[PDB]
């Protein structure tokens, strides 16, 4: 790897994602191939989150990719299919940018009584938003994989409960799987989903860019969509009266992998948190009778490790040098390299090198390796945490806000929350700073006025430059 | 209640069964359907099995883009021209024309193989074995049918490249055998492995292998999955090539395979096993294998009966049986019976107060309807045994059905008679496109298509035997019939 993360972050990022064999470019802008090394991380995320939402009663299903004009405009850079071969469709049809308008008519038909609620459905699928701004692999693409969950309840408080549960699962994905610290909160009036009541969100910070990025989102839709699509049930108490269902929706994408790359990656390449590493430990070999024995010693380690449920690969290819293999698996971010040399074989001991720090370490010919893995995870998280702690500070006045913002940090400011003030904050700080979230647990507690002067502060709000 | 008979109007029965089992919901765009959880969980079971099996072969999962540029789609002879009117084109985003229109993938060769060519710089870069689960689109005007033939559908498509022919040949048959395991072992559906004829194979490939299944309610056959050897056709098209230094001065074009399997599986499961009470789920893929329902419904006694149903639920989960306790006050027990029968749940566990007070329950089989009174303490064992026996039974019945409806015939006379009887036929066949066209055209006065050239035909072909056309010698016994 040539480019340096602190010099030329875009070039560093492209080189990391391709030389780690995560991404390949497609001949259509903003579309990328997810190679197995990237996809396996998505598979790990999927296994965790799918089990967890199943524990909450959510069922998986698959709705059509195509949205009619009427369904879509029953409420915009949607991709329109307008012909098959050379012959025009009777009416153009749209590729889903999200599936509310595909799902909620079906919900309306399935709900007859309050006995039919709640409905909790999730799908793992692809969506398309065909914007013409600059794409970035993983972080912001035209086609992407995600999961979208869509719930409908009889009451408001079970919906609110789910909203917070799903947000906490997203925070778990980032913090426990990817070792990325996030700040939970809710979007401002300006930035919230216009189709919902409130939008909760997890925001992560990428310091090499000094920019924030949304990691996931969980919306309380309230009765907005149920009144739109007539998702109604009869009142269990009052004859002949109908109630509109309360709804949530929530989503999470492969952006995860990009954030994991941006946060933990270094100038040797990818750095994989052991919890999502497709390969946690790579075994590399360093008298011909002796050579055969060495290979057999590696296979011994491999089988043992496989037996202790550690994801492991023995790279015994004859065609490549050990130093080549060292660099290959470092670039890919394998948390531990296990080096087996003849002396050490003879000494019945071995060497383990951790990817995060490079700390080498000799050990006796199972237990240790697992112990190293966990520490690597903790290490990654705590460093990311310190980075966030360094780059997220309080400022009580605009001038202090601006200086700090220009130092490449994100700032919690007292904020009145009006949309006009938020646009003013954007252009005065000019790209300009946007609102990220109103944090659940702000750093310091809030008579204080907004940084606009004209109005009092309603809440500490986190602002920053953002992807 | 279903109130439509499978032996009368098969189409209406199918529609009723897939909707009333809560498998399918209709969409306002023809040929696209909502897969509700009851069916999507069957696809997820198939997925878990096939994923595990291909990983043991060294296949890795990935995800390539859904959009194909016009240049990449039209670049090589990847597919015949007759497919052109069935490609769906995105021509605008919002209100603004795209400079170049882009196509939705009907299959991903034109997206993957330029990448494969970039990735093969030497022998060490082979083999490449990649699979993806994803949706594809084929915008046909022919009458769609849920699960069986739709405009959008879910599938897996595997694409692999090798240094030698032997490796690729081996994988083709391994994957075909995996598809046969999906059908016979998970779905309880017997299939016939074989080779597609010249007319019916994938045109740009060297040969296509296939598994064919029979639907006796319709007298038709349908292809369950496919596994192609491409040889070096696509690698010479896309320049997926390396150099062996021990063979200076010769290119080595990769040998490739591709293979595919869709949600048609579920449709075939519905058509083979479904009866006049609704769906019938093979225990192996049933989302719920056992549903516990309280019957015969004092306040203390009611509390106790519900606790007992939950005891059964706990024990069944603890021995890895997928179980649902239907404890809803809103619906009658006889309605619960009907509802879970429509959905095809293999076993219904009835618990009444008299049975609770004698430590027993009733188990009712979905496939036969047979009722058994079972002692409480044997719940885990008996119920497991019964599930296995349901699986077996379904497969056995279907195989019996296949074996009576597939027979050998040696003349166009016998062939057309047996064909008209609603069966499929293994005939001696010369293999030529003209003569297959002729077989179809004649036997209409729809015509019979070829299904597959079986690896293991019923009867070995006689030497010098001539194909039913009488003009050419038979090259092989070939399974023909009316088809989906
Ligand atoms: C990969 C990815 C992710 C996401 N988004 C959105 C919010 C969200 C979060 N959190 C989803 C709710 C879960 C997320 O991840 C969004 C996107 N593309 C786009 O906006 C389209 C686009 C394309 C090119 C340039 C500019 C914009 N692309
Ligand atoms: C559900 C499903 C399945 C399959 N096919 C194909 C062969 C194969 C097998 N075996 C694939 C290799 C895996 C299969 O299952 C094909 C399809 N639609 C279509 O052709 C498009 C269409 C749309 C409306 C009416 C008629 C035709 N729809
Ligand atoms: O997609 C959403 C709302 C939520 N849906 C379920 C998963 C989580 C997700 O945030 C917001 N959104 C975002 N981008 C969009 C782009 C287009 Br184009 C359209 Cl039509 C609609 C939308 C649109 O509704
Ligand atoms: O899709 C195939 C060949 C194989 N691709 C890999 C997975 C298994 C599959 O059988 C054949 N086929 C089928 N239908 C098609 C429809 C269209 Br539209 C196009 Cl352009 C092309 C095709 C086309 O190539
Ligand atoms: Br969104
Ligand atoms: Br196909
Ligand atoms: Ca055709
Ligand atoms: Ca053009
Ligand atoms: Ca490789
Ligand atoms: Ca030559
Ligand atoms: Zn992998
Ligand atoms: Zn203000
Ligand atoms: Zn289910
Ligand atoms: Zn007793
Ligand atoms: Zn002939």
């Amino acid at each position: 790897l040539e480019a340096k993360k602190e010099e030329n972050l875009a070039d560093w990022y492209s080189q990391v994602i391709t030389k780690s064999e995560m991404i390949e470019y497609h001949d259509i802008s903003g579309c990328y191939i997810l190679r197995p090394w990237a996809y396996a991380i998505w598979e790990a995320i999927k296994d965790f989150f799918d089990a967890e939402i199943k524990k909450l009663g959510v069922e998986n299903c698959y709705f059509p990719m195509f949205v009619s004009q009427s369904a879509l405009e029953k409420e915009p850079e949607v991709a329109w299919v307008t012909r098959s071969g050379k012959t025009e469709l009777a009416e153009p049809i749209a590729i889903r940018p999200t599936s509310e308008t595909v799902m909620y008519p079906a919900y309306a038909k399935w709900v007859q009584s309050h006995r039919d609620l709640p409905i909790k459905l999730n799908q793992w699928c692809n969506v398309v938003r065909w914007e013409f701004k600059h794409p970035q692999p993983f972080l912001r693409t035209r086609e992407f994989l995600w999961q979208e969950g869509h719930s409908a309840f009889a009451t408001m408080e079970e919906a609110a409960e789910e909203v917070l549960q799903i947000l906490d699962l997203y925070a778990q994905v980032y913090e426990e799987l990817l070792a990325i610290p996030v700040v939970k909160g809710r979007k401002t009036e300006k930035e919230k989903f216009a189709g919902g009541d409130y939008t909760t969100t997890i925001e992560a910070f990428i310091s090499a860019s000094g920019r924030a990025i949304q990691g996931g989102t969980s919306h309380h839709l309230g009765q907005n969509f149920s009144k739109m699509f007539e998702i109604v049930f009869e009142d269990p108490k009052i004859p002949g009266e109908k109630q509109f269902a309360y709804q949530n929706s929530w989503g999470l994408t492969t952006r995860t992998i990009g954030v994991m790359t941006m946060v933990h990656g270094d100038n040797m390449g990818l750095v994989l948190p052991p919890r999502v590493a497709c390969v946690q430990v790579v075994i590399i070999p360093c008298s011909e009778e002796d050579k055969e024995a060495l290979i057999a010693k590696c296979n011994d380690y491999r089988r043992r490790l496989l037996s202790v449920n550690i994801r492991v690969r023995a790279d015994l290819r004859d065609n490549y040098s050990p130093g080549w293999k060292f660099n290959h698996w470092e670039l890919k971010g394998v948390p531990i390299r296990l080096e087996v040399g003849p002396r050490d074989m003879k000494s019945c001991q071995f060497v383990a090198v951790r990817r995060d720090t490079g700390e080498k370490l000799t050990v006796a010919e199972e237990t240790k390796l697992q112990a190293i893995l966990e520490d690597i995870q903790v290490t990654l998280f705590t460093r990311a945490s310190e980075d966030l702690k360094t780059h997220m500070v309080v400022a009580n006045t605009m001038e202090d806000f601006q200086k700090i913002l220009d130092s490449g940090k994100i700032v919690q400011i007292p904020f009145c929350g009006e949309i006009d003030c938020e646009d003013w904050i954007k252009k005065t700080t000019a790209m300009g700073a946007k609102s990220l979230c109103i944090p659940f647990k702000p750093l310091c507690e809030l008579g204080a006025k907004c940084v606009c002067g004209k109005n009092p502060a309603k809440y500490y709000t986190l602002f920053g430059r953002s992807y």
